[PDB]
């Protein structure tokens, strides 16, 4: 119910919401239909527009005007933003030279630099260049402040998931806004762009920035802006709030523009109609900067210019229809568009079978423009599985396309020429970041980074302790002049054992069908003499309680888990000059590790589905003496034959190719167990599948971290400076149904699979409980940046 009898006189855009009886005058009142009857008249004034003119300079204040050009307007904080330019001969901010902001230059009473988050919907990364001639204000922010060439959104690359990720530092699976449309089966409730259900606070998880702020005594302005409040009024409202007294004035503000996204949907990302929305947003930026300059805050405030996602060319004709694949199409519910989510139309349908749906959608047409996945099989970098709001069956849609259930959906609903939502590594989905202000660096370019990292930085900018989140706090220290966050490396929880030779060969029953110059040399390789070569960045630290052994070898070093019966990690360096050799069913006991903590070949013989591979690649053995170490039982891991095709091509072909290209590489490989798809290391008791008749757990994924010298004129093993990394988390699957070309030679499809399953080191850390890069010559923040890097394989 609504009770509207009171007045907004002197209360327009008041910050503290009032409850009934009082009617409302805050920015959300319109959305809750609770505004005082005189809200429009008093709070949404438009008379005489938004600009002072010479003829208004010095006017008698008329309270009906949208903004003021009277002598008192500065002290009231309600001048039109161009007042000082038109009436006091000042220059527009954009026409002033950039001058370094070394320290905050704030009015008396300011306890910290305010932060203004200027968010632009659908602002594609390449607009910064392509639109440069029509966006002088934005171009000034970008060139004078700190900017990235692009910022990576989260998947799906939709608005509410991205904006809420910016606010929380969380992946969508964790904050709960997993799409623009959702069904929660626990609550039996549907979230839609249109309607009331989205206002229910149960949808919105984590702790968004305005709550983190409030809880720590830092006041916040609105983040949500009602669509009908024109941009000019939003800006003036922010500027009025910044004129408030010390104990009422917010320290954090947000502005949101629905452009260029609104036009981008109609016209496509580079339609000729797009130039005017870009000019208009730039003008709004210049209003804000001029307004701040009037208030003497343009060298006080930190401004973040940020987008939620990009925009791709998508038309009605490029729609895939499930009715062309499914005979049972009326038995499913599809969440459609630039991603697909399928569930049963009725939970009382006992014929509904996901496996049959997935099979009917798999590689059925040669140019098929989507791929079906069970959500646990999506690339782990998407972090898109661990929420009951995410349907088990997912369709990853190719850029430029849509999926829909039936054609009648796409003509009873061409209109649009642009859309977004695709895989967050797609170039068209990239968006923008610029930071301008005293706390940001001056004329500095930083590498691309992920939007999950910004919450921590905004907390650093405001002196807040961030809520637990998915950023890696310190990885964006390089954006900041001051207020850097300086963490310590996590403490190692489990110390390694260093077993020597403790077992005789006859103590083992594996079922595997099998000179003092080179005797002290093999002893010393088992005691760790080449370890400097193969373990370039220190041993990984184990951040959980467990029992493991460090095993040294001529060609590789491993941390062998006595609990999972295989390595957690295997580390080796392949020089540019290394040779690849030919290679059978010999697996040898490791006399350092007990039979009881080893695998055996019999289990593999009995398990007709499961085979085995090796973590250190026998192909890359340095000498035929070293080659025996590659066939130790402690280097064996369980592998489906289907996956062995992938792994062998990586090991036999790709590692050497990378060493050639990168001037040596250091590789760390290992298993991952994530049966509950939460992106976190499984405990022993979460493992769902073992090699038949054994306690050998089956990994869900295999990782590798491939490190070399950023200056590739230096070899990986003698690198003086910054490092370069690429990594992957490959799904350990019993088929290659993912790869529609897999009947062909591995050179036509394996590398494509690996690229899709590219990963950050930090993803692997979450999944393994390991901490890498413990002993480098690099600063710890530089290393945290390195650990967040993702090799995306998209051109510039
Ligand atoms: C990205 O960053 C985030 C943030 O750090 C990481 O997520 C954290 O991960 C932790 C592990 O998965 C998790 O810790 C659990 O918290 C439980 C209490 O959680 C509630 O309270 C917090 C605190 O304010 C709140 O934030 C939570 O919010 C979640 O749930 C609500 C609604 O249900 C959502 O609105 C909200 O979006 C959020 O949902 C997300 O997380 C939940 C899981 O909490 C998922 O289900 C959702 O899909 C979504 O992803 C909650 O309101 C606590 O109960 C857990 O403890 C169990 O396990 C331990 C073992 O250590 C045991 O000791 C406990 O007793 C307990 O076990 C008992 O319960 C079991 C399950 O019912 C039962 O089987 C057992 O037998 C036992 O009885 C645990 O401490 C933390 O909640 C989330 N936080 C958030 C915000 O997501 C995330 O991991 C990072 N991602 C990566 C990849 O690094
Ligand atoms: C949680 C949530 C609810 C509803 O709705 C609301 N009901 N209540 C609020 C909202 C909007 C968000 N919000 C603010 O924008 C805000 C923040 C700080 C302030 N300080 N002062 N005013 C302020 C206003 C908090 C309060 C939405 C949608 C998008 C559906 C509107 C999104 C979200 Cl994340
Ligand atoms: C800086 C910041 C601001 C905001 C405020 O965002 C909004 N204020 N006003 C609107 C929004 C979102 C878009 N919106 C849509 O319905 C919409 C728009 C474009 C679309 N394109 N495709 N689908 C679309 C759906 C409604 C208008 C938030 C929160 C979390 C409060 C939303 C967090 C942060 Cl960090
Ligand atoms: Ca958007
Ligand atoms: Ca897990
Ligand atoms: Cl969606
Ligand atoms: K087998
Ligand atoms: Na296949
Ligand atoms: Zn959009």
């Amino acid at each position: 119910w609504t009770a509207t009898s009171g007045s907004c006189k002197g209360r327009c855009f008041e910050l503290q919401e009032v409850g009934p009886p009082d009617c409302r005058c805050d920015n959300l009142c319109k959305s809750y239909s609770s505004c005082c009857h005189d809200f429009d008249e008093l709070c949404l004034k438009t008379a005489r527009g938004w600009e002072c003119t010479k003829d208004r300079c010095g006017e008698v204040r008329n309270e009906e005007n949208a903004c003021h050009c009277s002598e008192d307007c500065l002290s009231r904080g309600d001048c039109c933003t161009n007042y000082q330019v038109v009436c006091k001969g000042e220059s527009h901010w954009v026409d002033d030279d950039c001058e370094e902001i070394k320290v905050p230059e704030c009015p008396a009473g300011f306890v910290r630099p305010p932060l203004i988050i200027f968010s632009v919907d659908g602002f594609r990364a390449s607009y910064m260049k392509k639109g440069s001639k029509v966006m002088p204000n934005i171009e000034k922010l970008r060139s004078c402040g700190t900017h990235a060439p692009y910022m990576r959104p989260v998947y799906p690359t939709k608005t509410f998931p991205n904006l809420y990720t910016l606010a929380t530092g969380l992946y969508p699976e964790s904050h709960g806004i997993v799409g623009n449309s959702m069904y929660d089966p626990v609550f039996d409730a549907s979230f839609h762009l249109r309607g009331r259900e989205k206002f229910n606070h149960r949808w919105w998880g984590g702790q968004p920035l305005w709550i983190t702020a409030t809880k720590q005594g830092v006041r916040a302005g609105t983040f949500f802006w009602s669509v009908s409040i024109p941009h000019e009024r939003r800006i003036l409202t922010i500027l009025q709030w910044l004129s408030l007294p010390d104990n009422e004035r917010p320290s954090v503000y947000a502005f949101y523009s629905e452009q260029p996204d609104f036009s981008g949907h109609k016209y496509g990302p580079f339609g000729p109609e797009m130039t005017n929305p870009l000019r208009e947003i730039d003008k709004t930026v210049g209003q804000l900067m001029d307004g701040l300059k009037q208030l003497r805050l343009h060298r006080c405030v930190n401004v973040i210019f940020v987008g939620d996602h990009g925009m791709e060319d998508v038309t009605c004709d490029r729609t895939e229809f499930l009715s062309n694949y499914l005979t049972n199409v009326d038995d499913i519910t599809l969440v459609p568009g630039t991603l697909g989510r399928i569930r049963a139309k009725s939970i009382n349908n006992s014929k509904y079978d996901p496996k049959t749906i997935i099979a009917a959608l798999t590689c059925k047409k040669p140019d098929q423009h989507f791929k079906p996945y069970m959500k646990q099989h999506l690339p782990k970098r998407l972090h898109y599985a661990n929420n009951r709001r995410i349907e088990d069956i997912h369709l990853l849609v190719d850029r430029r396309w849509h999926v829909a259930r039936k054609p009648l959906d796409v003509y009873k609903k061409c209109f649009f020429q642009g859309d977004h939502g695709f895989d967050n590594k797609v170039n068209s989905m990239q968006t923008v970041f610029v930071g301008y202000g005293p706390t940001f660096k001056y004329r500095t370019k930083v590498p691309p980074f992920e939007n999950i990292e910004l919450y921590n930085v905004m907390c650093d900018l405001l002196g807040l302790k961030p809520a637990p989140n998915n950023g890696t706090h310190g990885s964006l220290n390089h954006l900041l002049r001051t207020n850097t966050f300086r963490p310590t490396m996590p403490d190692e929880v489990s110390r390694p054992n260093y077993p020597g030779i403790m077992y005789l060969q006859s103590e083992f029953d594996l079922g595997c069908t099998c000179n003092k110059l080179e005797e002290l040399n093999k002893r010393l390789h088992t005691k760790g003499s080449t370890k400097e070569r193969h373990l370039l960045y220190g041993r990984p630290a184990v951040l959980y309680r467990t029992s493991y052994d460090i095993l040294y070898h001529t060609d590789f070093e491993s941390g062998y888990s006595e609990i999972f019966l295989m390595p957690l990690w295997t580390s080796y360096t392949i020089s540019k000059q290394a040779e690849v050799s030919s290679i059978t069913n010999c697996v040898r006991p490791d006399v350092r590790v007990s039979p009881g903590f080893s695998q055996n070949c019999l289990a593999y013989k009995n398990d007709k589905q499961m085979s085995y591979g090796f973590l250190f690649p026998p192909y890359l053995s340095s000498s035929p003496e070293a080659k025996y170490d590659a066939f130790l039982v402690t280097n064996m891991v369980p592998m489906y034959p289907a996956f062995k095709r992938v792994w062998a091509y990586f090991q036999r072909v790709l590692v050497k190719k990378y060493a050639s290209e990168r001037n040596g590489v250091n590789v760390i490989s290992g298993p991952i167990f994530d049966y509950n798809y939460d992106g976190l290391r499984d405990t022993e008791d979460e493992i769902k599948q073992y090699v038949e008749g054994s306690s050998i757990p089956v990994p869900t994924h295999y990782y590798s971290i491939i490190t070399s010298c950023l200056d590739f004129t230096q070899p990986a093993d003698k690198c003086d400076g910054p490092l370069s990394v690429s990594s992957f988390i490959l799904p350990h699957r019993p088929d290659n149904d993912e790869s529609c070309n897999s009947s062909e030679d591995e050179s036509k499809w394996v590398e494509e699979l690996m690229k899709m399953h590219t990963a950050r080191v930090r993803d692997i850390e979450h999944l393994t409980g390991l901490d890498f890069y413990r002993k480098t010559s690099r600063s710890y923040s530089e290393i945290l940046t390195l650990k967040t890097y993702l090799h995306t394989y998209e051109s510039e």
